[PDB]
């Protein structure tokens, strides 16, 4: 059988693994979406095109470095590469464009050797900002010894050198060096286990997300969020003209982790941003920050992207580590709505190729979930509501299962009732199809969601500009492969024009 | 607070029976049919509309015993009682006829009685000069192929298993037996043969003439008696004919023949009766409830309707209230997954008819209300196949969309029936209110568990649309009346594409106007 | 093919249900309790031996009817016909005594002065009910006496007053409409469910009774009427020291009963769902909600169970039952009740050991059909996760005779209690129970599963020669009874000191 099909009937997850099978080929479609960054490797027009083709999802730009001119043209290359593809609208790919903040930095002020076992003195002395050493150093942040306790640690530089606290002040602290290396100029700061009272966002923060409103980008992945009023200071900073773009809190702290409901419940979705999460917390423990984060997300419906070093030896080689290959598999597992790449696409040598590959990894775990038990989870845990569209969504995946249907088609004008059925996750893919281009671009945040922007002029007749909708949608999925003429598909539609009013789910064979 | 909804939400099978609670009140919806029984106790015209009152379903017509114009009379007597509501459709309530057939039988000569004594020992003759020459050593009996059907130490039962036997020694032409049980023995007794592969035909030639009288009565159903294997209803199905081909078949499982070859029947049946009556004389009556819960479970996994029948609330024959055994077996058929239950005696012959129809509603309405829904619909979909048929596909969607939002019902437009039937087989929580303008539909679907049939008189409108939006509207009217939901409720709809039988396909969630 | 073992290995519940097979016989061993009231039909010590041999653990003595001379020979002659097969203790079935209570029971007089004289009543009569004592043995069709002095002070003009059994309904208009006829007989129950009556806990009848119940060494007490907590805490001391061992089963027959049911579960040794009284008390269509709830709460609190009341009615007067009463009986040992009772089916009716017996059968049908798969995670699960050394070895005992299929699970145990702690997690092996304490023996017919044996032999004076001459001896009852041969597998449940609170000991092993 195909698509792990007889995995899919077993009576228990044991059973599930036991039947997972490498001959068993999976479908064409492949429903977790890929996030780019995009740099010097992969910014022209030409790279970008084969970045699409390849499979990206969502153009991430970082703005820890660079000027907002060098990002203007990223954006622009990306919209071009998009654009190329917009004359056949049946094959065209829905581009989304995020903007990463750089957030709030602790920064140190020519190599000095600390010794395993010394002394080291912080101090805020501003005189000693050029005058570093091993045993002189100085900080950027000024509320550092109220933050930090006695035996508290303090990591310098990706926490290569990790220091420990020896005697608390005011204008001072004296550390123990526990962890050696080379000491170095304008290096980054972390503090495990503190409440950070650094700004939410800071002064260039504001500026990039400003940028960010007038670039018209689809979502903020925003950096170092400790808290509700984090995310809260996010969306008063986008203002009324940025109200549509998603913000997505990136989780990369102690104090972000154990504060994690009340962040969730402020975002539209989390970034476990395991890069400075490893450095923050025990390395050993990112694995349960990151089911826990993943399983929440799951459970309220909101998307959650997995980032950082998944596929990490493909910069300098066009093949992934055995490791590198678990990590992507083990995150579609888990729920990962989104896979991210970072210096894979944005600076080494093979982009292409990392992107390929995860899709190919992607879409060979998409037919290794074990959907008996997950659907039976999903359905006792979320509660008894009267809203019509959850109750429509829950049917429609309901009945999907049933025929094992090729698709479910839904008609969105804000993303949301596709959003409400892909948190049920079913095995067929969802295609969306909207006239609205954000909605297009902001539905790769989903597990489970192909976006079709629909292009055809509005029908005299509302019902007949309903299936016209659905005909579309019907010569993507026999374009793409998802299914071919004769195939039972599930339809979503509503009873009326406008946003909140889906209610109607229809079992088509495609015409 | 209402209809077991905590006991609903436990997590558990053990927390769902601790959770039970006498304060909390069913809804006013009953979905298991009740059948009754018509005899002298219950036969006039002013009686039946107090039946139908106190919640009568199915009227059955047993025709073991009274002849063709008495049972016309009491069917005629049916449709007059039930026609008399019909000036309100809203409040009407569709009732059914069934027939039960007497099926074949194996009875004893004539004696006037005699004396059969514990331990002694007596004789079987075929041989027709003894045939008025019954006593207490030599027995006559009417099925000629007796020797070929037992062996020797196999048990012989005469007169519903007052007698009990077994065979020392067999011939060609007689038998010879010891009295196991003692006992009085009459004339033109039944004789069970336990075990045994009988060779009576499906059909028996008074069983011929009674099924094609239902035909000319227009009956909705058939209970057919001692079904024993596949071709037995096939022969039942051949007899009715085309004239009767819209009849549903019900098999009455009544030995252990039908039992071992269950599965074979239920495919060739359109429901089952477990016939316990019967059953009971025939397997030893401990291991009735065996039978029942394997019955019941597999028809359940099928989706045909099964009866759970006999003795149900005996002793309300004479008492006007039942036993504490007897209320227990109405609560648990209910709880095992039985679409229907039946009165014999009580609602036919016995005191007190209306208080016995009245004490199976207020059971089955409990009882309803008690099914852990959590794990019994999680079951019914990992068995249910994966197939490629869009009704099937849009009735568990249905059952799924009703759970999720507690759904005053499930509305579902249908001319034959079979799409509120697809939805009935997942057991929702919700009443699935059918809309039909045919009237047998209506009258046939009390067998499926559920199923509130109601029977539109309102007239075809020229846009199918809005003929659609009246029939929608019309059950939507009948629920508010009937105390089912209220405006703003959230209710399941399901329609289909295009006009005609096969095309269920929509399901729309709708509020209440 | 046996056990109904192609049932217990389906993974669903609805599955189990269609695995169910007629042609799949049960082992040897029943589990279920079976409690016999003992009046004319059953007195006998022939009669009496015959109701041991069919299965009979528990003789129940009612005392709402006859004297207390009438009650000790009766228990005289239960005590005559157990100890009849007292010669072989391998043999030896232990069969307890329990008193059950007349409690605030309201009764009507007699009918023309005597017990036995009955008039008719016709739907739609009148009838007066009056309180002058001058007509409490002249009752008839028109006027009625009855004991409860404060029948005015508490009902309302509109409210129903049912007599004998729920069967005759009135309805006060006290001055009544007979709004159900039938038979009227003398001395028989009266309830008013809208009411609520203020009569005491333990009137004065009850202790007599129970000072009684303490002369005559009786197992365990059924409390007649329990309403709250401290109902039970008074019969607890009522018993007093002297009685302080006799277990304390508190009958539930009311709403508030019902409704305090926690509480009096807490409180109390065991329950017994009084489904005549409840089913009066309560709408009748309820009944079953409130005997589901009781079974799975003492079932997760680990006390004992008793359905009771006419589980087999028509066989006071028939050989064989209906098709309703074989459903109840085997739905109540599927709901998982410890003891079954039979009331007039034994003590007045024309077929007492025929209904024993079916009883016996129908109980042991049921046991096979559980769905133990189910059953045993869902007491683990909601079991708490504890410090005590004998709840670990039991769980792990019950886990063990799951895997080996076990013949049987044998508990060495002085009070009870290690054997106690076995039987709630539901094993489908018999629970051989080997004790030296005699009323031990006869109080571990209230659980399911537990087979008790009594050790007459003496102390030997290595300890360790002792235990494992209990362990023989309980080796030597399931060969002579059939539950295992030799070479078959069993639980052996010991534990490392004398005296009672040390069971930590697991073995495994094969029958000699
Ligand atoms: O997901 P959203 O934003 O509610 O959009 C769903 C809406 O789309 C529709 O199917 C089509 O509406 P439009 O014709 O306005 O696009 C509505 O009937 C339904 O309410
Ligand atoms: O249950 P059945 O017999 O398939 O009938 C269901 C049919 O009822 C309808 O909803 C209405 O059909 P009619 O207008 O022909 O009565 C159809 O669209 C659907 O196919
Ligand atoms: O169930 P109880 O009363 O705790 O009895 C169990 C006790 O019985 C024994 O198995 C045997 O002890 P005795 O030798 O004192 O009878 C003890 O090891 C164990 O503590
Ligand atoms: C093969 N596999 C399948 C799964 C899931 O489907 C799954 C994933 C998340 C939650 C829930 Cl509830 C489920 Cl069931 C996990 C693995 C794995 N990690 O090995
Ligand atoms: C309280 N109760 C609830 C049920 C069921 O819902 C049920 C019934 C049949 C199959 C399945 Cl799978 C289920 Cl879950 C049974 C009882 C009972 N017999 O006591
Ligand atoms: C066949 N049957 C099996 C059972 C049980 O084993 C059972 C009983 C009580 C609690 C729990 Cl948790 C379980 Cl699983 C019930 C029936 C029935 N009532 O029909």
């Amino acid at each position: 059988q195909t698509q792990q099909l007889h995995a899919a009937m077993a009576d228990t997850f044991l059973e599930h693994m036991c039947r997972l099978d490498i001959d068993s080929p999976p479908i064409t479609a492949r429903n977790t979406g890929i996030i780019c960054t995009i740099g010097p490797a992969s910014r022209s027009v030409e790279t970008l095109k084969e970045m699409i083709k390849s499979g990206m999802n969502v153009a991430r730009l970082n703005f820890s470095h660079g000027t907002h001119e060098y990002h203007a043209e990223t954006i622009k290359n990306v919209r071009t590469a998009t654009e190329s593809f917009a004359s056949d609208p049946i094959l065209y790919r829905p581009v989304a464009v995020a903007l990463d903040t750089k957030g709030p930095e602790i920064r140190t002020g020519a190599e000095v050797e600390l010794k395993k076992g010394a002394t080291l003195k912080i101090t805020l002395d501003n005189a000693y900002m050029e005058k570093c050493d091993e045993n002189i150093l100085w900080l950027d942040y000024k509320n550092i010894c109220k933050v930090v306790e006695v035996g508290s640690k303090i990591y310098v530089d990706d926490g290569l050198i990790s220091l420990q606290v020896k005697q608390k002040g005011a204008d001072f602290l004296v550390t123990e060096v526990e962890n050696g290396g080379s000491l170095g100029s304008k290096k980054g700061v972390n503090l495990p286990g503190a409440a950070v009272d650094l700004p939410a966002v800071s002064e260039k923060d504001i500026q990039d997300l400003k940028f960010g409103v007038e670039q018209d980008v689809d979502m903020v992945f925003a950096s170092f969020i400790r808290k509700a009023s984090d995310v809260h200071e996010v969306r008063k900073v986008l203002g009324e003209k940025g109200k549509n773009i998603k913000i997505i809190s990136k989780i990369e702290n102690h104090e972000g982790v154990r504060r994690f409901d009340e962040i969730l419940e402020a975002s539209d979705g989390i970034m476990v941003a395991r890069g400075d999460l490893g450095i923050e917390i025990p390395a050993e423990k990112v694995f349960l920050a990151q089911k826990m984060m993943i399983g929440r997300c799951n459970r309220a419906g909101k998307p959650v992207i997995c980032a950082t070093q998944m596929l990490e030896s493909m910069i300098k080689k066009p093949r992934p580590t055995r490791a590198e290959g678990s990590d992507v598999a083990n995150a579609v597992l888990d729920g990962a709505d989104c896979i991210m790449l970072s210096g894979e696409t944005a600076k080494g040598d093979y982009p292409l190729e990392a992107v390929r590959m995860q899709h190919l990894i992607a879409r060979e775990a998409e037919a290794a979930i074990y959907h008996l038990q997950l659907f039976e989870e999903l359905r006792r845990l979320a509660p008894i509501t009267s809203d019509p569209t959850e109750a429509t969504a829950v049917g429609a995946v309901e009945a999907s299962f049933k025929c094992c249907s090729g698709a479910i088609i839904v008609l969105t004008k804000s993303g949301r009732s596709a959003h409400q059925v892909a948190r049920y996750r079913p095995r067929a893919p969802i295609i969306a199809v909207t006239r609205n281009p954000q909605t297009a671009r902001q539905a790769h945040l989903y597990r489970g969601i192909f976006p079709v922007l629909c292009k055809d002029p509005v029908q005299e007749a509302w019902a007949e500009d309903v299936d016209l909708r659905v005909n579309f949608a019907m010569n993507v999925g026999k374009a793409r492969g998802f299914f071919k003429k004769g195939d039972v598909v599930i339809v979503l539609t509503g009873w009326r024009p406008g946003s909140g009013f889906t209610n109607t789910m229809r079992v088509v064979p495609v015409p």
